[PDB]
Parts: structure tokens; sequence; C-alpha cells
């Protein structure tokens, strides 16, 4: 059901190995300096897991606090910001959760943050998923799928090395072929990592 | 109809651009010292077109005939080899027309080769073709690909730079949304030259 497990399993199935995913919500407030150390002081005493640092960039100030879950191999961020100069400020509260590996239940993990999500918004805000992966390198699997592409374009047997694929064919398209060693052949295509060769009866040297 | 036109075009078909031809075909001969060159002699006098240069790396002897036939960008070799050291020696004569540019038919230059063959072995042989060709390196083709291929797998609108895609799109899989500067959106893909971001409603930053 949620959007995170959905992302994810549609991205392998596309064979996008996935890096890191991130989870996150937001909420507009508005803070007087005063207020904005208030909710800061809340915030240390109700949540004692994160460490705190504030920053003053001017006229904006950022009280972001950290914490890492090693049990569950998971990051949080919770992040307190208000711009300082102004009779009627824009701030907001930012909760961030975000890891380097896929989790036990993308859904159970999802619905954890939901839930974390309305303790700490006292609200229902819009959550956010976003994941980051790479494609495979493996010149291996390019490679052999084109080489397929190839044959059933024109119509086999076989091969297979580190950077190299190499196949003979046969079809009743043209007139030669030619046995020898227990077989009969007349197309021979072969890839390398990008390099074509394709011959009849064979590619010879 | 001809193995080289078929070859050639169902190479393109799958995207493989063409760099080299060669067309060949061989005969197998039995010739003394003597015999070969009365053979070699034979074909400067009927050849004129080629330059000779005959090599001796011992036992064998190598007749090479080479021309270049610049109006129809092709290239023809002429090779008459024997292996000296034998009271049944065996010898070879082999034809062989070669270019790296595609020529105005394909078939027309098969058709070609096939009746020169005869008139320099005086007998049907085997034709030997083969191709070379190298594979779209333009990385813009495959990450737009794999961009829709993940579309798909979900369920848009658009970009395209150097190396970078990016989609907005929309399904009735989740619950969330945007509108903002007209439109209404909540998937975002965005791939880079490999990189690969997924992202409910957007990925932000």
């Amino acid at each position: 059901l949620t959007p995170l497990a959905q992302m994810a399993e549609g991205m392998e199935r596309q064979d996008v190995s996935i890096d890191k995913w991130t989870l996150h919500a937001k909420q507009n407030l508005s803070l007087t300096e005063k207020e904005f150390y208030q909710k800061v002081q809340r915030l240390k005493q109700e949540y004692r897991q994160y460490d705190w640092v504030i920053a003053r960039e001017d006229k904006m100030i950022k009280a972001i606090g950290t914490y890492t879950d090693k049990k569950n191999r998971t990051s949080f961020r919770l992040q307190l910001v208000t711009t300082l100069k102004k009779h009627n400020p824009t701030s907001y509260l930012l909760y961030e959760q975000m890891s380097l590996e896929t989790p036990d239940s993308w859904n159970d993990t999802y619905e954890q943050f939901e839930r974390e999500t309305l303790g700490i918004f006292q609200e229902k805000v819009v959550i956010f998923t976003c994941l980051n992966g790479h494609l495979d390198d493996n010149m291996n699997i390019v490679l052999q799928k084109k080489a397929n592409q190839l044959l059933n374009e024109f119509q086999v047997e076989h091969v297979v090395e580190p950077n190299f694929v190499s196949i003979s064919a046969f079809t009743d398209e043209w007139e030669e072929y030619i046995m020898t060693s227990k077989h009969k052949m007349n197309l021979q295509i072969a890839l390398r990592s990008h390099t074509v060769t394709v011959g009849t009866p064979i590619v010879t040297t």
C-alpha cells in the first residue's frame, strides 16, 4: 500500500539499485525569537535522543537535532527554523528519516514515520518520499541482451567471458552453412565491452 | 536478398552502427614453388591494378596484391599462399573486398564480388560476409528509456539536458498531489549520467 513500498518495489523491478531512501514532513509555523527558543526547549525535553546544534546565519535561526538509530540502521533529523527579521515571521518544523539500507519492511517503516509525525506535529501533514539509486554497470548484461535482439533479428550456440559474448547460429534464410565437429552453423554474433561483429558462415581470422 | 544486405539492414534496425564490412572468398589449391610463381606471374598480368609484395617467412610463401578503388571507396586484396616444405603442398588463393563506408547498394556490391569471384577462381566458391560495428554511446538515449519504463512502471511532464532527464507525473495510485503554477503532480523521476531519483509528490532540496 504505502508509497514507499511501491516506489521501492517498482524501482527494483526496473533494475534500479537502491542507495538511499528518505522520508520527510514539514510544518509551517509562526515563531517569534521568544517562541522559537521555547519550542526548542520543549523539543529537547520531549526528544532526549537528539544532539542539538543552534546555527544563526542572519537573519535566520536554525535548531538542528540529530540522532542515529544503530539497531534499526536508520537516521533522524528534527529541524526548527525561523527567519528572525520580520514582524510577521515565517517559521517551520521539519522531521526527517533516512537510511543507506533497505529496511525489514518498507511498509512498517513508512507507517512508523507517519505515526511519529502526528506525535511531533499534532496535525496530519503531507509526507514526502524520495529514493536514490543507481543502474547496473555490469556490461555483461547489455552485451548479452543485444546479442539476443540480434539473434532474433535474424533467427544459436553460445558463450560468455569477463567482458565478452559470442554465438553460433543457423537460419533457413541463406544458402550457406558449415558442418564441423558436431554441429552446423551459418551466423556468428560477437560483442565486446562497444564492439559488434556479425559474420556468415563464421567470423574468420 | 544477399546476406550482406540482410546483415547490414538487420544491424541498423538493432541500433548497431557499421564501421567496416568485408567480403572474402578462398580457394584451396596445390602448388609447387614453380607453379606458385607461375600463378603469381599470371595474376600480375591479368590484374594490373594490384601492387604486389612477396613475403617468405619460412617455410611458407605469400604473394600479397593490394589495390584501393578511390571512386567506389572500397579496397581489394588478392593473396596467393603456399607452404614450401612438402611433397604434397597445401596452397590457397584468397580474394578480399573491404570498406569503412556504407556502399550505394549492399546488394550490388555483393553481386559484384560474387561475379569477380568466378572470374578469379573459375569455380563457385563460398563467400564470407563480416560486418564490424559499434553501439551508440549517447547516454541520453538510455537515461530516457529507463525513465519511461519507470513512468509506466507507475503510470507526466518533461525535460531534457546534456546528460540529464526529469519528469513530473500523476497516478490515481496515492492520496497526495500538489497544484502549483499550472499543473498538478505527484511523481518526479530523475536520471543523470548512473543516478536515479524517484519522489512523492516532488523530489525536494
